[PDB]
């Protein structure tokens, strides 16, 4: 990573994916 920011940034990409996973296996399978 270049520096601290994009550090946190890449960690917070890797939040917002797995909520959106949540979202996605919530609707795929998680509730169907």
């Amino acid at each position: 990573c270049s520096n601290l920011s994009t550090c946190v940034l890449g960690k917070l990409s890797q939040e917002l994916h797995k909520l959106q996973t949540y979202l996605a296996t919530n609707t795929g399978s998680g509730t169907p």
